[PDB]
């Protein structure tokens, strides 16, 4: 060691926020050897990287130009305008060009050691790429924008240099449990529950004899199961319950990670029930040691198919992943197993058919994944990979080979997926495998990609008892190889946000019920901010949600606090980049009080839900805001700019405890509009957003909201907020929105008319992915929320999504949601109180 090098690990803990160094909650090597593993990926990927690439991370896609969007471009002419301190001349250029062959065309239009960058934002159009495949280029072309550069060096690789660096049957002892304090209630009766546990496939489970509820019960008894110890899956869990009813579980694995069968003396700290989810799979013991239940435990230990029969397994094959697969069902899969490999959508079932407590069967089992002809042929299908890394799946070849298909993956579609795929982490049995490898490997290559994994692993790491520690295993190996300006940055990163959050706090404590903001409020804000400007805060930080934007000093008269009961700030901000071509603000809300790991996860699948009807050509408009979860109930919000409330939109002349009216919307618009062209620009973005924001909502089942839920921005886009957070009506289309469309009652208009054909495309358009959000919704909530229904939750989205129905029988449902709103009207709006 050197000291240094503990100094450096005194920062890496800083930006980790957990100590990866100390071993006070264990009771095995994995974790230190999961260090030590991390160290030849990290190092590999390290090497192979394209340093100036790397110093410039192109965001680019491979992904075709939309149509809609291909009738946004002149004659193949597409105008750039590059900067140069106090100049700037236009040249026009072809979408199919490169950034290689247009600063030549910039020199010639009137030394190569320049490079084409965004302005204001630190974003490049560099490398062997038609420029019409960068996302910016993209950006601006959709948002109708002008695209703005300026012309100088390439950043210094040397900048981000890195650092150097036997047949007997399986049985446990139960010799007792231990509490320090009971008083829950008086008392009851309790006994532990020993499960042996695959894919939360139960194998064998076997319990002790009833006891009174004391402080300390022993037993002590010997729990003998079915299973023989050759038999016991890698991947197995020990899954021990105490039950009175469910109160307090605890995992630990059988065989460790040097696949040797766990042996001896345990004292294992438990976790606690508190009001199907993947906190229950944790190898983790609970590292409170004063407060926590404990248990004590010793360890001592050729054909061709009939016609009919090819139909019920196509018939299986097609079905959802929500679909139950009866034992006939998993016989069937099994029996022809070699069929059931030509397609590549049975494999998730197939595995499911397979019994992993017998030696012989998952022996059987790997002899056939040799057998990967047809899946390694297979094109990458996302959603039918997806399944293979969820909670039904322990084995590490089957989610071997889900990773393997991730490779494919260009970094463009990794973002799509990474907080999922990131959440996969707690599925995977043991703290390295291929998925944490893949993770690190994706985020050290694209710098873009290594940002977003620092604020998904930290946000867990934060607020995740249950994985803290795997996390800030994989978050530290992402650290040390990342480039040390990546790290410069981080620190500050988390720095700025250490502070706000203390202001967010301090004046969250300084703040009743009582829906006023007072002077002494709005002072000690301010000073604070000031007090804080001024102290203390960076010169310049880049903004989580947004690594494009850096910003520096606090527009203190901007910023204020949200009226409402968490009291959120409104921070808004000084950009650091004198070339942004406006002096527009950069706006932070920061807040305590919410779960913001809903919010982000919710905001994927919309993004994800973007994406889908881009394959279909299709932009329903959402606005997936920024947004990062930092610690327990704490994050930020981006603020969307030129933004209202309807609720605040319906408060006017219309006063306060009286509403609402059905026009006002209308005239808010054009209140807002300089043209009556633009107008109409904005009531057809109007009908565009409201359908876009109503076909997700129904899905992911979060439509029925109240209205200062709800914002439209000033050039008519509409979207939800705060996902927070959650008579009932299936999404909010209210009176307001009929009027604009133009249907007062209820008859039908052109743009209400447009409204239906948009809604039922986009539906329909989610329908042709049901199984990839069938798998992300399902991971959302397991991942992601707290009292939960592996039936009837989950069964929602299917349902939702109308599974099983043709195009008809679906675009009626659609429909008749619409109108169901329709009513109805304001009845829930109204309904508020
Ligand atoms: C009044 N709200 C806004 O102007 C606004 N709000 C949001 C937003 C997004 C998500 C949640 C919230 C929120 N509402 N109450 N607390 N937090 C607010 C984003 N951009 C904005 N411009």
């Amino acid at each position: 060691s050197s000291e240094e090098s503990q100094a450096f690990q005194r920062q890496l803990t800083a930006l980790i926020g957990y100590d990866v160094t100390d071993v006070s909650n264990v009771h095995d090597d994995e974790l230190e050897f999961t260090r030590r593993g991390l160290v030849t990926p990290r190092m590999a990927e390290v090497a192979s990287r394209d340093p100036k690439l790397y110093a410039m991370h192109p965001w680019v896609t491979s992904k075709p130009l939309p149509e809609y969007l291909w009738k946004k471009i002149a004659n193949n002419c597409i105008f750039i305008v590059i900067h140069r301190s106090t100049t700037s001349q236009t040249i026009k250029v072809s979408p199919d060009d490169t950034p290689g062959a247009i600063l030549q065309s910039f020199f010639t239009k009137m030394e190569q050691d320049f490079v084409l960058r965004v302005c204001g934002r630190d974003e490049y159009l560099v490398g062997e790429t038609p420029i019409k495949n960068f996302q910016w280029v993209r950006h601006c072309l959709k948002n109708g924008e002008e695209i703005h550069v300026v012309l100088d060096t390439p950043p210094d690789p040397a900048l981000d240099e890195v650092r150097k660096e036997c047949d007997r049957k399986f049985r446990v002892k139960i010799r007792g449990i231990d509490i320090p304090v009971l008083p829950r209630n008086t008392d009851l009766t309790v006994f532990v529950e020993a499960n042996i546990q695959h894919g939360q496939q139960v194998l064998c489970q076997r319990r002790t004899s009833p006891k009174p509820f004391t402080e300390e019960v022993l037993w002590n008894v010997w729990l003998e199961f079915s299973i023989k110890i050759k038999d016991l899956p890698k991947g197995a869990l020990l899954n021990l319950q105490i039950y009175c009813q469910l109160l307090y579980y605890v995992n630990l694995l059988l065989i460790d990670h040097r696949f040797l069968l766990r042996r001896g003396e345990y004292v294992l700290h438990m976790w606690q029930i508190s009001g199907f989810n993947a906190d229950k799979l944790t190898s983790a013991t609970n590292p409170d040691k004063e407060n926590s239940m404990s248990i004590s435990i010793l360890l001592d230990n050729r054909a061709e198919m009939p016609n009919q029969l090819r139909k019920q397994l196509e018939a299986i094959i097609a079905t959802d992943p929500l679909n139950p697969l009866t034992a006939e069902d998993k016989e069937l899969l099994w029996h022809f197993r070699y069929e059931s490999l030509k397609h590549p959508k049975a494999y998730p079932k197939l595995f499911s058919s397979v019994k992993w407590g017998q030696q012989e069967i998952v022996a059987k089992t790997y002899q056939l994944l040799a057998r990967r002809e047809v899946w390694d042929q297979s094109a990458l299908d996302v959603g039918l990979t997806m399944q293979l890394l969820d909670c039904n799946f322990s084995d590490e070849n089957v989610r071997a080979i889900a990773v393997q298909k991730l490779e494919s993956l260009e970094d463009d579609d990794v973002l799509h997926y990474l907080l999922q795929l990131v959440q996969a982490v707690k599925f995977e049995p043991y703290h390295d495998s291929a998925l944490a490898r893949f993770l690190l490997k994706r985020g050290l290559r694209n710098k873009r990609i290594g940002h977003f994994l620092f604020w998904f692993l930290r946000s867990e790491i934060a607020q995740s008892r249950h994985y803290q520690q795997r996390f800030a295993v994989i978050l530290e190996a992402y650290l040390r190889g990342c480039g040390t300006a990546m790290l410069h940055d981080f620190t500050q990163q988390v720095q700025v946000i250490e502070m706000l959050q203390k202001v967010t706090l301090d004046i969250k404590s300084l703040s009743a019920e009582k829906y006023d903001v007072s002077s002494q409020v709005i002072s000690q804000l301010k000073q604070k901010l000031e007090n804080l400007q001024n102290s203390q805060l960076p010169e310049s930080f880049r903004v989580p949600y947004d690594p494009g934007l850096k910003a520096g000093a606090l527009a203190i008269e901007k910023c204020k606090v949200m009226a409402s009961k968490k009291k959120p700030l409104w921070l808004e901000f000084k950009c650091a980049d004198p070339t942004a071509l406006s002096n527009e603000t950069i706006g932070i809300i920061f807040k305590h009080g919410d779960d913001l790991r809903q919010d982000m996860l919710i905001l994927q699948i919309l993004r994800i839900m973007e994406s889908i009807w881009e394959t279909e050509s299709l932009d329903l408009c959402l606005l997936p805001y920024g947004c990062i979860s930092t610690g327990d109930k704490i994050g930020m919000i981006e603020i969307v700019k030129d933004a209202t409330t309807i609720a605040k939109i319906q408060q006017s002349t219309v006063g306060n405890t009286g509403a609402f009216k059905d026009e006002v919307l209308n005239h808010w618009l054009k209140e807002k509009s300089p043209t009556e062209e633009k107008f109409q620009a904005a009531v057809e973005r109007f009908v565009y957003s409201c359908a876009g924001y109503c076909v997700a909502t129904f899905v992911l089942g979060i439509g029925d909201r109240h209205n200062d839920n709800i914002m439209i921005t000033e050039t008519g886009n509409l979207f939800h907020i705060d996902f927070g957070h959650i008579e009932r009506v299936p999404f909010v289309l209210t009176p307001d929105f009929l009027f604009v469309m133009g249907t007062s009652g209820k008859k039908t208009s052109p743009h209400f008319q447009k409204f239906q054909d948009i809604c039922v495309k986009a539906y329909l358009a989610l329908r042709h992915h049901t199984n990839l959000l069938i798998i992300l919704f399902s991971m959302m909530l397991m991942t992601g929320m707290p009292q939960l229904t592996s039936k009837e939750d989950i069964e929602y989205i299917r349902d939702a999504l109308t599974v099983g129905k043709n195009e008809e029988d679906a675009k009626k449902y659609f429909l008749d949601q619409i109108e169901v709103c329709r009513d109805k009207g304001w009845t829930v709006q109204f309904n508020w109180f």
